[PDB]
RNA sequence: UUUUUUUUUUUUUUUU
RNA sequence: UUUUUUUUUUUUUUUU
RNA sequence: AAAAAAAAAAAAAAAA
RNA sequence: AAAAAAAAAAAAAAAA
């Protein structure tokens, strides 16, 4: 695996990664990829809902991060926000909802999250927006991390661009997509986007009971070439079709003797 | 009537396609002279008979 | 998938289809696609293709990038139309949804160095001009069009147009449902990268196959017969080309490997 | 010492092929981490452990 | 099946089937084998042990025919005594115990089915020797089933053969092998012969047992170099051995690692 | 068998076996196997095989029949070495055990009228003369000593000498073990009896194919190719061979027969 | 003989 | 549309 | 008796 | 609830 040791310090040239992240994809030993991590200057070594978010501010140079954190997985966003003020911050949370579902807020006590504008967009969503100490420390713990995270990896980061959002914008590409994490050795997004998709199970299944609720099928039984029906589908497969009669039969027919009907009606 | 046959058999296809390894009920079925149960298997219709 | 080999480099031979398609149907490797298709000399809608376009409406500039296989949109308010503000919103994007082709019209700010920086920073297969696709050539348009139809929808009901651009974004996105499956972009959008997820993570890439030679016992022919190259190595059996055009699985055991 | 080990094998193999379809006392069996019972199987060897 | 229809007349020009014979055989339906069967002219249309044979006696045309019935299935067999003696009688028991295994024979009460001769050939083959009334009259009624039949196809065959012997061994082959049977569809001798192995099950597992308790297994375990034994055998596959050592364990040993000796002493 | 067709086939290319060979190695039909040695331009034990030999003793003809394939005998005081005994005796041992092939030697009883007669009413394929099986050419002359040699324990103890030779007989039948699985001769005969019948009932016989022509798609291509000989109908696939010589198992769907 | 993936067994600890 | 082999179901009768 | 964690043994596949 | 026998229904393979 030497011949992949030159290629993946040019990796960490450009995204400072971690040994986890450079192992999984490089198919590296531990400690080779800890003596990688150590080469670089610049480099040292819960369970809530799947739509809990939580909210924070920092000041850096002059100017405000808002940071909007999932709790479960750890995905990220950021925004440099141009004033302080509740239009702003409203603003922010109809984005961040507009691209991932979000069913309960967290945030603090702050004067800028309690204003009229936040509470509007709280309710235009049909959120619950809880303000004060959350529940578990440990999402507060665990945001305060990603806060310090994310402004060490802007230190990092800073020198190598001339713009502070360019600089934001490229740690968090690092932060959701480049270093790994705990369980499952799985990125935040990665984390995020298999939650979401194993959470929207049961209403698909809905779904397609309802849709399948729709169609109508025309059979023959037995050698008499009279059509019967109209019935109702329960399943199509390749052989052979399984409908289910309004009088409660269940009826397995070959699929020359069945004729599958959507009808423009209703 | 065939524009129609067509679409419906497209859509069936693809919900048929949507759902393919989850479900809810899984049950265990006894088939042919076996005796021995085998499984567990995803369940798409519960009926009386 | 040793039966899925023979086949599927036969539909290449009467239909001449794509490495991407052979995937999409055969469920195949790209390494043992791209092999087929070079094998072949007249030959020489996915996961991670966007396209970016803006408009102007009430004197202010509109970003909208839309995925063209499930129809997810994202829209950005652009102070100016400016190379470094769309660099940054493309940079945004980015960091959110994973991107590997990037196709946009020839306009002056889609052509500043800005933009060649970006993508040469994020490694994104960046192309203007005519769709090399087929279809998709139109499909900005129309969600633009529906984005201004809907927008006039709530702006009667809102202060700042960058509210009504919100929510008629969340509107598209998640409360409108599209035919042919019954999916909302989102929920579509959120499959796909599932079961691409689940498919790369299944393949592990990592190939570095090279020029490696292979000698093979074809048949029951004892003597040595290629030399071959090397297209996949695996623990079952062996995938490798001839120098004619063939594409062949065999065992290990009858199999020399010469790097 | 060659010989020995010939005979012995041709023995094995003709003794084993002898009885192939019947036996006594059919068990059954659970094989790796699937609890669904299995057989029935005939009977070679029953030992305490 | 038209095809079949000439051949199969010829074959009952020689051997005088039934047409459960035909039907099986030649795979004709029922009515056109019964019309078969009703062209000829000279044609019209128990649970006991495995060891359990009668005996009996006929005279014809001024000569004595010993019959030996199987009970369980219908096999016969026939002998032309000479003079009705019990040196005879004797003499057909031994060769029939030749080829049969007989375990119990039941006879009727004449005189030379008494004389020393019999019960000296009963002992000596170590059989018991029943004369009276079988328990079962199912037995006496098939016995006399087979007699007649015997008889009738005698009378059908003499007229084609000049001697008498050869006529009754002619009579015995077509009633053993041509004609077939009730359950099962079969010959007299194939349901003989499915008896006699099934029956003769368990002895080869005894013996098998007992011979393979013979065999020494010299086998390496783990990276150890040094060889271990010797030990029981148990199984030997075509991947891998299964042993039992002395201490009672069950080992699996690769066959690479295995080697199987049988010792020229004990 | 669809995967033992070619195999079995590469072995008569290699070692040039027999079809009996063939049936008892791949258990395979015999139509099967004559049509793959007719195939071969080179190509132009049983449970039905028994050998009668007669022996003098005492001033009285024994006539001994043997099985080859598992040493089962039978013996007969025969009154005069004449025609007419031994075919009588023959037609006995016929109507108990099948028989399907009897072998003797030159002797003038056995080239007599009634010894063929009795052979074309049994439907018995009778030679004589030097064995066609390389082995098997002293099992009787080694069967009759093991007999001379077991009476005369036996003799003492007897007054009449048919009992000691029934006597004989039997103790050689059941009351001695061979070698190589520890069978006695009778329990030998019935195994190979019934595992013969189990197979026949299985093939069912009656095949009756002619010279049907059959039509075969081969790979891919489309044309129609042939004519070729039909070896084999079965429900799955049909067996036939070419005119060249190669035999190919074809699905039924690909196969149009012509009569 | 060394190293990775999978499978089958034994011992210890924490709960039900 | 007819006939053979196999498989899956329903009704009646005889025992446990 | 079932689940989880740590350690130990054997086998199969792969590279040397 | 299990076994056996008779009748009825459907499906797959094969010949026409
Ligand atoms: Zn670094
Ligand atoms: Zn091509
Ligand atoms: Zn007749
Ligand atoms: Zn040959």
């Amino acid at each position: 695996f030497v011949e992949q040791i030159p290629e993946a310090q040019e990796e960490h040239e450009r995204y400072h990664n971690n040994w986890k992240d450079l192992k999984a994809r490089f198919k590296l030993p531990t400690i080779v990829a800890k003596a990688i991590i150590e080469a670089c200057p610049k480099c040292q070594v819960t369970n809530a809902a799947v739509g809990t978010w939580q909210m924070d501010c920092t000041h850096l140079e002059g100017q405000v991060i808002c940071v909007a954190v999932h709790v479960a997985s750890g995905y990220i966003e950021t925004k440099i926000l141009p004033r302080e003020t509740g239009r702003e911050t409203a603003l922010f949370l109809l984005q961040v909802a507009s691209r991932w579902p979000i069913e309960h807020l967290h945030t603090d006590n702050g004067p800028n999250f309690v204003s009229a504008e936040m509470q509007a967009t709280a309710w235009w969503l049909k959120i619950e927006h809880t303000t004060g100490v959350p529940y578990n420390p440990q999402s507060q713990g665990s945001v305060e991390n990603k806060n310090k995270q994310l402004k060490k990896t802007i230190q990092q980061i800073r020198d190598e661009v001339q713009y502070l959002s360019t600089a934001v914008a490229q740690a968090t590409f690092i932060l959701n997509f480049k270093r790994r994490g705990g369980l499952g050795d799985m990125c935040p997004a990665e984390a995020l986007i298999n939650m979401i998709y194993t959470e929207l199970q049961t209403t698909t299944l809905q779904n397609q009971i309802h849709n399948f609720s729709d169609f109508k099928v025309y059979y023959r039984k037995g050698a008499n070439p009279l059509w019967q029906g109209p019935a109702h589908l329960v399943w199509k497969g390749e052989g052979a079709v399984v409908l289910r009669t309004d009088e409660g039969e269940v009826i397995t027919v070959p699929r020359r003797k069945a004729k599958i009907i959507k009808p423009y009606g209703q």
